[PDB]
Protein backbone atom coordinates (compact mmCIF):
# COMPACT_ATOMS: atom_id res chain seq x y z
CA UNK A 1 0.00 0.00 0.00
CA UNK A 2 0.97 3.44 0.32
CA UNK A 3 4.00 5.01 2.64
CA UNK A 4 3.46 8.28 4.66
CA UNK A 5 6.10 10.41 6.23
CA UNK A 6 5.14 11.57 10.21
CA UNK A 7 6.60 13.96 12.68
CA UNK A 8 6.34 13.51 16.03
CA UNK A 9 6.41 16.62 17.59
CA UNK A 10 7.00 17.84 20.88
CA UNK A 11 4.33 20.22 20.31
CA UNK A 12 2.78 19.38 17.05
CA UNK A 13 2.21 16.55 14.93
CA UNK A 14 2.59 16.70 11.06
CA UNK A 15 1.72 13.73 8.54
CA UNK A 16 3.27 13.95 4.86
CA UNK A 17 1.52 11.77 2.05
CA UNK A 18 1.63 10.87 -1.73
CA UNK A 19 -0.72 11.96 -4.53
CA UNK A 20 -0.35 12.24 -8.38
CA UNK A 21 3.88 11.67 -7.70
CA UNK A 22 4.46 14.24 -5.15
CA UNK A 23 4.23 15.14 -1.61
CA UNK A 24 1.11 16.41 0.12
CA UNK A 25 1.08 17.72 3.72
CA UNK A 26 -2.46 16.46 5.44
CA UNK A 27 -4.90 18.64 6.62
CA UNK A 28 -6.38 18.15 10.07
CA UNK A 29 -10.36 18.35 10.46
CA UNK A 30 -9.12 22.22 11.75
CA UNK A 31 -8.15 22.69 8.28
CA UNK A 32 -4.26 22.70 10.25
CA UNK A 33 -1.39 20.63 8.59
CA UNK A 34 -0.10 20.24 12.32
CA UNK A 35 -2.05 18.80 15.33
CA UNK A 36 -1.12 19.38 18.82
CA UNK A 37 0.45 16.07 20.61
CA UNK A 38 -2.08 16.32 22.90
CA UNK A 39 -4.32 13.78 24.39
CA UNK A 40 -7.30 13.80 27.03
CA UNK A 41 -9.19 11.80 29.14
CA UNK A 42 -12.71 11.78 30.59
CA UNK A 43 -15.36 10.08 32.59
CA UNK A 44 -16.78 9.19 29.21
CA UNK A 45 -14.44 9.90 26.00
CA UNK A 46 -11.05 10.05 25.01
CA UNK A 47 -9.40 13.25 23.11
CA UNK A 48 -6.84 14.20 20.75
CA UNK A 49 -5.20 17.07 19.39
CA UNK A 50 -7.05 20.26 19.31
CA UNK A 51 -10.37 18.90 21.67
CA UNK A 52 -7.63 17.79 24.02
CA UNK A 53 -5.50 20.89 24.28
CA UNK A 54 -8.70 23.64 24.24
CA UNK A 55 -10.12 21.44 27.56
CA UNK A 56 -7.10 21.44 29.45
CA UNK A 57 -7.96 24.54 31.91
CA UNK A 58 -11.19 21.86 32.93
CA UNK A 59 -9.51 18.88 33.00
CA UNK A 60 -5.74 19.34 33.82
CA UNK A 61 -4.83 16.08 36.14
CA UNK A 62 -5.89 13.96 32.07
CA UNK A 63 -4.72 15.75 30.04
CA UNK A 64 -1.63 14.67 28.76
CA UNK A 65 1.38 16.20 26.57
CA UNK A 66 5.18 16.29 25.82
CA UNK A 67 5.05 12.61 26.42
CA UNK A 68 8.45 13.21 23.77
CA UNK A 69 10.11 14.35 26.93
CA UNK A 70 9.56 10.71 28.37
CA UNK A 71 9.89 7.97 25.46
CA UNK A 72 12.50 5.75 25.77
CA UNK A 73 13.51 7.51 29.18
CA UNK A 74 13.83 6.15 32.85
CA UNK A 75 11.88 7.43 35.79
CA UNK A 76 14.90 8.32 37.92
CA UNK A 77 16.83 11.06 35.34
CA UNK A 78 17.16 14.32 36.59
CA UNK A 79 16.49 15.38 33.07
CA UNK A 80 12.51 13.47 33.50
CA UNK A 81 11.90 14.41 37.24
CA UNK A 82 12.95 17.88 36.30
CA UNK A 83 10.12 17.86 34.02
CA UNK A 84 7.47 16.26 36.15
CA UNK A 85 7.64 19.26 38.25
CA UNK A 86 5.79 21.47 35.53
CA UNK A 87 3.21 18.65 34.76
CA UNK A 88 -0.10 18.58 36.29
CA UNK A 89 -0.83 14.67 35.48
CA UNK A 90 1.32 12.46 37.42
CA UNK A 91 3.83 10.23 36.56
CA UNK A 92 5.30 6.73 39.05
CA UNK A 93 7.79 4.73 39.11
CA UNK A 94 6.62 1.40 37.08
CA UNK A 95 8.98 -1.89 36.87
CA UNK A 96 12.56 -1.88 35.36
CA UNK A 97 12.74 2.09 36.03
CA UNK A 98 9.87 2.75 33.07
CA UNK A 99 8.03 6.28 33.66
CA UNK A 100 4.31 5.30 34.11
CA UNK A 101 1.93 7.80 33.29
CA UNK A 102 -1.33 7.91 35.48
CA UNK A 103 -4.35 9.42 35.03
CA UNK A 104 -8.13 8.89 35.31
CA UNK A 105 -10.11 7.36 32.22
CA UNK A 106 -13.89 6.39 31.98
CA UNK A 107 -14.42 5.90 35.90
CA UNK A 108 -11.10 4.03 36.65
CA UNK A 109 -7.80 4.56 37.20
CA UNK A 110 -5.27 4.09 34.16
CA UNK A 111 -1.69 3.44 33.20
CA UNK A 112 0.46 4.68 30.19
CA UNK A 113 3.40 4.11 28.97
CA UNK A 114 4.87 7.40 27.35
CA UNK A 115 5.01 5.02 23.81
CA UNK A 116 1.11 4.78 24.66
CA UNK A 117 0.34 8.17 24.56
CA UNK A 118 2.79 8.99 21.41
CA UNK A 119 0.73 6.17 19.82
CA UNK A 120 -2.48 7.58 20.07
CA UNK A 121 -0.90 11.00 18.41
CA UNK A 122 0.41 8.33 16.17
CA UNK A 123 -2.97 6.64 15.42
CA UNK A 124 -4.42 10.29 14.50
CA UNK A 125 -1.70 10.77 12.10
CA UNK A 126 -3.13 7.52 10.20
CA UNK A 127 -6.84 8.37 10.48
CA UNK A 128 -6.48 11.94 8.85
CA UNK A 129 -4.26 10.00 5.92
CA UNK A 130 -6.67 7.35 5.60
CA UNK A 131 -9.49 10.12 4.99
CA UNK A 132 -7.34 11.97 2.77
CA UNK A 133 -5.96 8.90 0.81
CA UNK A 134 -9.34 7.56 0.85
CA UNK A 135 -7.17 3.76 1.49
CA UNK A 136 -5.91 2.03 4.02
CA UNK A 137 -2.53 2.77 5.84
CA UNK A 138 0.01 1.09 7.68
CA UNK A 139 3.63 1.76 5.99
CA UNK A 140 5.35 4.51 7.63
CA UNK A 141 8.52 6.62 8.70
CA UNK A 142 8.64 8.66 11.21
CA UNK A 143 11.11 10.97 12.33
CA UNK A 144 12.84 12.11 15.72
CA UNK A 145 15.93 14.48 17.17
CA UNK A 146 19.23 13.41 15.87
CA UNK A 147 20.41 12.95 19.57
CA UNK A 148 17.46 10.15 19.90
CA UNK A 149 19.45 7.42 21.89
CA UNK A 150 18.64 3.73 20.76
CA UNK A 151 15.81 3.25 23.85
CA UNK A 152 13.91 6.57 22.37
CA UNK A 153 14.32 5.61 19.17
CA UNK A 154 12.98 1.71 19.93
CA UNK A 155 10.02 3.62 21.83
CA UNK A 156 9.05 5.51 19.26
CA UNK A 157 9.31 2.90 16.91
CA UNK A 158 6.69 1.14 19.12
CA UNK A 159 4.14 4.04 19.51
CA UNK A 160 4.05 2.94 16.03
CA UNK A 161 3.78 -0.43 16.09
CA UNK A 162 0.84 0.39 19.30
CA UNK A 163 -0.80 2.88 16.52
CA UNK A 164 -1.12 -0.31 13.75
CA UNK A 165 2.03 1.17 11.35
CA UNK A 166 4.61 -0.68 10.06
CA UNK A 167 7.57 1.54 11.06
CA UNK A 168 9.74 1.01 7.75
CA UNK A 169 12.56 2.94 9.55
CA UNK A 170 13.01 5.97 12.05
CA UNK A 171 14.89 8.49 10.69
CA UNK A 172 16.71 11.96 12.23
CA UNK A 173 14.37 15.33 11.10
CA UNK A 174 16.76 17.54 10.71
CA UNK A 175 18.17 14.56 7.63
CA UNK A 176 14.41 14.96 6.38
CA UNK A 177 14.10 18.84 6.10
CA UNK A 178 17.41 17.67 4.13
CA UNK A 179 15.82 15.46 1.87
CA UNK A 180 12.77 17.99 2.05
CA UNK A 181 14.47 20.36 0.13
CA UNK A 182 16.30 17.69 -2.34
CA UNK A 183 19.69 18.84 -0.76
CA UNK A 184 21.45 15.17 -1.79
CA UNK A 185 21.24 16.30 -5.35
CA UNK A 186 21.79 20.45 -5.25
CA UNK A 187 25.57 20.20 -6.50
CA UNK A 188 28.65 18.48 -6.89
CA UNK A 189 31.12 16.83 -3.58
CA UNK A 190 30.29 18.02 -0.42
CA UNK A 191 27.32 19.75 0.90
CA UNK A 192 27.39 21.29 4.31
CA UNK A 193 23.62 21.84 5.53
CA UNK A 194 22.98 23.46 8.83
CA UNK A 195 19.07 23.03 10.44
CA UNK A 196 18.01 25.58 12.13
CA UNK A 197 14.62 24.20 13.78
CA UNK A 198 12.83 25.95 16.70
CA UNK A 199 9.33 24.72 17.55
CA UNK A 200 6.88 24.91 20.13
CA UNK A 201 8.92 23.41 22.49
CA UNK A 202 12.27 23.04 21.81
CA UNK A 203 15.55 24.42 19.71
CA UNK A 204 17.62 22.07 17.84
CA UNK A 205 20.59 23.38 15.62
CA UNK A 206 21.99 20.58 13.29
CA UNK A 207 24.85 20.08 10.90
CA UNK A 208 25.21 17.59 8.28
CA UNK A 209 27.48 16.82 5.35
CA UNK A 210 26.24 15.27 2.16
CA UNK A 211 28.12 13.53 -0.48
CA UNK A 212 26.66 11.17 -2.84
CA UNK A 213 23.35 10.99 -1.67
CA UNK A 214 25.16 10.20 2.36
CA UNK A 215 24.09 12.04 4.95
CA UNK A 216 26.23 12.63 7.73
CA UNK A 217 25.27 14.58 11.45
CA UNK A 218 28.65 16.40 12.06
CA UNK A 219 27.25 18.46 15.27
CA UNK A 220 24.36 18.60 17.01
CA UNK A 221 23.21 21.81 19.61
CA UNK A 222 20.41 23.85 21.36
CA UNK A 223 17.70 23.60 24.43
CA UNK A 224 15.01 21.27 24.91
CA UNK A 225 13.18 23.85 26.86
CA UNK A 226 13.17 26.82 24.34
CA UNK A 227 10.63 27.39 22.11
CA UNK A 228 7.07 29.35 20.78
CA UNK A 229 5.48 28.16 24.29
CA UNK A 230 8.28 30.20 25.94
CA UNK A 231 7.08 33.45 23.75
CA UNK A 232 3.61 32.79 24.57
CA UNK A 233 4.76 33.34 28.21
CA UNK A 234 6.26 36.66 27.87
CA UNK A 235 2.91 37.88 26.08
CA UNK A 236 0.70 36.15 28.47
CA UNK A 237 3.15 38.11 31.63
CA UNK A 238 3.12 41.62 30.07
CA UNK A 239 -0.68 40.91 29.61
CA UNK A 240 -1.35 39.92 33.18
CA UNK A 241 0.95 42.62 34.63
CA UNK A 242 -0.89 45.12 32.92
CA UNK A 243 -4.20 43.98 34.10
CA UNK A 244 -2.65 44.38 37.08
CA UNK A 245 -2.07 48.00 37.03
CA UNK A 246 -4.96 48.92 34.80
CA UNK A 247 -7.21 47.27 38.09
CA UNK A 248 -5.59 47.78 41.61
CA UNK A 249 -2.88 44.64 41.67
CA UNK A 250 -6.21 41.99 40.40
CA UNK A 251 -4.36 39.06 39.86
CA UNK A 252 -6.44 36.90 36.80
CA UNK A 253 -4.04 34.04 36.90
CA UNK A 254 -6.12 32.15 40.32
CA UNK A 255 -9.44 31.80 37.28
CA UNK A 256 -7.92 29.33 35.21
CA UNK A 257 -10.49 29.95 32.30
CA UNK A 258 -9.79 33.57 32.34
CA UNK A 259 -5.98 32.41 32.14
CA UNK A 260 -6.62 30.05 29.30
CA UNK A 261 -8.86 32.90 27.18
CA UNK A 262 -5.71 35.13 27.69
CA UNK A 263 -3.33 32.57 27.12
CA UNK A 264 -5.10 31.80 23.59
CA UNK A 265 -5.07 35.20 22.41
CA UNK A 266 -1.38 35.69 22.99
CA UNK A 267 -0.91 32.54 21.11
CA UNK A 268 -2.83 34.59 18.08
CA UNK A 269 -1.51 37.87 18.56
CA UNK A 270 1.92 36.11 18.01
CA UNK A 271 1.09 34.55 14.91
CA UNK A 272 -0.60 38.08 13.73
CA UNK A 273 2.59 39.50 14.61
CA UNK A 274 4.40 37.33 11.85
CA UNK A 275 2.30 38.92 9.21
CA UNK A 276 1.59 41.77 10.74
CA UNK A 277 3.24 45.16 12.66
CA UNK A 278 0.08 45.44 15.40
CA UNK A 279 -1.82 42.71 17.03
CA UNK A 280 -4.79 43.82 19.01
CA UNK A 281 -6.26 41.39 22.02
CA UNK A 282 -10.49 42.53 23.60
CA UNK A 283 -11.42 40.14 26.11
CA UNK A 284 -14.61 41.04 27.48
CA UNK A 285 -15.49 39.96 30.93
CA UNK A 286 -11.97 38.42 31.43
CA UNK A 287 -11.44 38.58 35.05
CA UNK A 288 -14.93 39.39 37.98
CA UNK A 289 -16.63 41.08 34.90
CA UNK A 290 -13.55 43.62 33.89
CA UNK A 291 -12.79 44.00 29.87
CA UNK A 292 -9.49 43.93 29.13
CA UNK A 293 -7.86 45.12 25.63
CA UNK A 294 -4.39 45.66 24.51
CA UNK A 295 -2.79 46.98 21.49
CA UNK A 296 1.05 44.76 21.17
CA UNK A 297 3.36 45.96 18.52
CA UNK A 298 5.67 43.74 16.82
CA UNK A 299 8.59 45.58 18.37
CA UNK A 300 6.85 45.47 22.08
CA UNK A 301 6.55 41.15 21.63
CA UNK A 302 10.13 41.10 19.72
CA UNK A 303 11.70 43.30 22.96
CA UNK A 304 10.07 41.20 25.26
CA UNK A 305 11.84 37.96 24.07
CA UNK A 306 14.67 40.06 22.93
CA UNK A 307 17.11 37.37 25.22
CA UNK A 308 15.67 33.92 23.78
CA UNK A 309 15.60 35.29 20.26
CA UNK A 310 19.45 36.16 21.05
CA UNK A 311 20.35 32.97 22.47
CA UNK A 312 19.74 31.10 18.98
CA UNK A 313 22.88 32.14 18.17
CA UNK A 314 25.26 30.13 20.43
CA UNK A 315 24.05 26.59 19.50
CA UNK A 316 25.11 27.67 15.42
CA UNK A 317 28.33 28.67 16.87
CA UNK A 318 28.78 25.21 18.88
CA UNK A 319 27.90 23.10 15.54
CA UNK A 320 30.29 25.26 13.30
CA UNK A 321 32.90 25.37 16.71
CA UNK A 322 32.21 21.96 17.12
CA UNK A 323 33.07 20.63 14.02
CA UNK A 324 35.66 22.50 13.08
CA UNK A 325 33.63 24.65 10.71
CA UNK A 326 33.63 28.60 9.32
CA UNK A 327 29.92 29.78 9.01
CA UNK A 328 30.98 30.91 5.25
CA UNK A 329 31.61 27.10 4.66
CA UNK A 330 27.30 26.47 4.97
CA UNK A 331 25.70 25.59 1.88
CA UNK A 332 22.17 25.41 3.07
CA UNK A 333 20.50 27.45 6.03
CA UNK A 334 17.20 25.40 6.13
CA UNK A 335 14.09 27.34 8.49
CA UNK A 336 12.31 24.38 10.35
CA UNK A 337 9.56 24.80 13.11
CA UNK A 338 7.07 26.96 12.85
CA UNK A 339 8.49 29.87 15.46
CA UNK A 340 10.83 30.36 12.32
CA UNK A 341 7.98 32.18 10.55
CA UNK A 342 8.55 34.92 13.55
CA UNK A 343 10.43 38.03 11.34
CA UNK A 344 13.34 38.97 14.12
CA UNK A 345 14.36 35.05 14.10
CA UNK A 346 14.72 34.99 10.39
CA UNK A 347 16.38 38.66 10.25
CA UNK A 348 18.97 37.40 13.31
CA UNK A 349 20.36 33.99 11.35
CA UNK A 350 20.09 35.79 7.61
CA UNK A 351 21.90 38.78 9.14
CA UNK A 352 24.35 35.90 11.39
CA UNK A 353 24.90 34.47 7.61
CA UNK A 354 25.73 37.51 6.07
CA UNK A 355 22.78 38.15 3.92
CA UNK A 356 22.73 34.88 2.69
CA UNK A 357 18.89 33.72 1.66
CA UNK A 358 17.88 30.83 3.57
CA UNK A 359 15.46 27.36 2.52
CA UNK A 360 12.32 28.24 3.68
CA UNK A 361 10.36 27.70 0.33
CA UNK A 362 8.30 24.44 2.64
CA UNK A 363 6.23 25.65 5.21
CA UNK A 364 8.74 25.39 8.07
CA UNK A 365 6.51 23.14 10.68
CA UNK A 366 5.85 20.65 7.57
CA UNK A 367 9.21 20.07 6.09
CA UNK A 368 10.30 17.37 8.53
CA UNK A 369 6.34 15.24 7.23
CA UNK A 370 7.46 16.14 3.58
CA UNK A 371 10.84 15.17 4.14
CA UNK A 372 9.56 11.87 6.12
CA UNK A 373 7.00 11.37 3.37
CA UNK A 374 9.79 11.48 0.17
CA UNK A 375 12.03 8.41 2.33
CA UNK A 376 8.97 6.53 3.18
CA UNK A 377 8.23 6.60 -0.77
CA UNK A 378 11.82 5.34 -1.74
CA UNK A 379 11.18 2.56 1.17
CA UNK A 380 7.80 1.49 -0.06
CA UNK A 381 9.16 1.11 -3.73
N1 LIG B 1 2.89 32.41 12.14
C1 LIG B 1 3.57 32.05 13.30
N2 LIG B 1 4.30 32.97 13.98
C2 LIG B 1 4.95 32.64 15.12
N3 LIG B 1 4.93 31.40 15.63
C3 LIG B 1 4.25 30.42 15.01
C4 LIG B 1 3.53 30.71 13.79
N4 LIG B 1 2.94 29.54 13.40
C5 LIG B 1 3.25 28.60 14.29
N5 LIG B 1 4.05 29.11 15.28
C6 LIG B 1 4.57 28.39 16.48
O1 LIG B 1 5.08 27.12 16.12
C7 LIG B 1 5.10 26.28 17.31
C8 LIG B 1 4.98 24.82 16.90
O2 LIG B 1 6.10 24.58 16.05
P1 LIG B 1 6.18 23.07 15.47
O3 LIG B 1 7.44 23.12 14.54
O4 LIG B 1 4.94 22.80 14.71
O5 LIG B 1 6.28 22.22 16.81
P2 LIG B 1 7.06 20.83 16.92
O6 LIG B 1 7.15 20.11 15.65
O7 LIG B 1 6.24 19.98 17.96
N6 LIG B 1 8.65 21.15 17.39
P3 LIG B 1 9.02 21.15 19.05
O8 LIG B 1 7.90 21.68 20.05
O9 LIG B 1 10.27 22.11 19.13
O10 LIG B 1 9.53 19.81 19.38
C9 LIG B 1 4.01 26.84 18.26
O11 LIG B 1 4.71 27.44 19.35
C10 LIG B 1 3.39 27.97 17.38
O12 LIG B 1 2.92 29.05 18.17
Amino acid sequence: GPAIGIDLGTTYSCVGVWRNDTVDIVPNDQGNRTTPSYVAFTETERLIGDAAKNQVARNPENTVFDAKRLIGRKFDDQAVQSDMTHWPFKVVRGPKDKPIISVNYLGEKKEFHAEEISAMVLQKMKEISEAYLGRQIKNAVVTVPAYFNDSQRQATKDAGAIAGLNVMRIINEPTAAAIAYGLDKKGTGERNVLIFDLGGGTFDVSLLTIEDGIFEVKATAGDTHLGGEDFDNRLVEFCVQDFKRKNRGMDLTTNARALRRLRTQCERAKRTLSSSTQATIELDSLYEGIDYSVAISRARFEELCADYFRATLAPVEKVLKDAGMDKRSVHDVVLVGGSTRIPKVQALIQEFFNGKEPCKAINPDEAVAYGAAVQAAILNG
